[PDB]
């Protein structure tokens, strides 16, 4: 697996839950649930969609881009992992994104997902259909804070010793997009 | 380190030998001789996009690599060769040889290997800086198919797809291995 740190710049335009892009970016990271956990540090990295090529190919998502991933990570079967996502927008419905990991994780019965969303993807229709899926396949679905922010600055960021730096309204954004995923998961 | 495949169209468009690109990509390769691949010792830069603004003015990506050279750990008790793949050649009037061919001097455990997918001659040196290099003991090349081909299946998020050739590939490669020669020449 080639190395590749994310830019500040990247990072910040991108996971700004103020600022909203036409790009889903995904922090990953797998480990092994035992009788504590195996960090498997070895297996961190990010995705994002794939550029549309109009002349003809619409792209593929960040959420459907990780599940190409899994046999790279050659996980036991045997075995149970905990996969923790850090996306920049929570996986749409209307494209086949909800639908392929409420599909992997029925199958894979050996993986708890973990997804940590900047924003929510209001955009598509059925953004709330897509997350109450997300649910009802096992998923922990919540909204990134400040810790879940400075994590993958400290992780996925080439920062050279320069501490994470809150945008204006951090908390504010996260604290009002938690209530609005505490109602469409409120059943 | 985080895992970060290329994606095909980043690196097909970057690397192309007759486009010319505004940023530059570097692929880079460690391997101990005594030789052995390194992997997971590999992976690729991008130069930081400057912000003049915050009076930022980015940071090239050869300069990058030189960042990342604590973070390989290397020994002085063995010998390495790293390869860079990079997509234009390295500049002399903003600091790149320079600052390469001093990191080689202090640093004469490691050999270095430049396949330069095109020549940046944006740069009124660009000789000069291909000539420094090369007088800093580093191999000055210029990547023909086998270095795109490996570069598609070592970097790049080809998904089990073959490398497709572009237009002119081998055609510009001749063409820009003509040119280096001949700097390298005098
Ligand atoms: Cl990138
Ligand atoms: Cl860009
Ligand atoms: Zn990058
Ligand atoms: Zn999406
Ligand atoms: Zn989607
Ligand atoms: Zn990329
Ligand atoms: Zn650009
Ligand atoms: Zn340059
Ligand atoms: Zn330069």
């Amino acid at each position: 697996g080639p190395r590749h740190l994310m830019d500040p710049h990247i990072f910040t335009s991108n996971f700004n839950n103020g600022i909203g892009r036409h790009k889903t970016y995904l922090c990953y990271e797998v480990e092994r649930l035992d009788n504590t956990s195996v960090k498997m540090d070895q297996h961190r990295g990010f995705l994002h969609n794939q550029a549309k090529n109009l002349l003809g190919f619409y792209g593929r998502h960040a959420a459907l881009r990780f599940l190409d991933l899994v046999p790279s990570l050659q996980l036991d079967p045997a075995q149970i992992y905990r996969v923790t996502w850090f996306i920049s927008w929570s996986p749409c419905f209307s494209w086949g994104c909800a639908g392929e990991v409420r599909a992997f994780l029925q199958e894979n019965t050996h993986v708890r997902l973990r997804i940590f969303a900047a924003r929510i993807y209001d955009y598509d229709p059925l953004y709330k259909e897509a997350l109450q899926m997300l649910r009802d396949a096992g998923a922990q679905v919540s909204i990134m804070t400040y810790d879940e922010f400075k994590h993958c600055w400290d992780t996925f960021v080439d920062h050279q010793g320069a501490p994470f730096q809150p945008w204006d309204g951090l908390d504010e954004h996260s604290q009002a997009l938690s209530g609005r995923l505490r109602a469409i998961l409120q059943n």
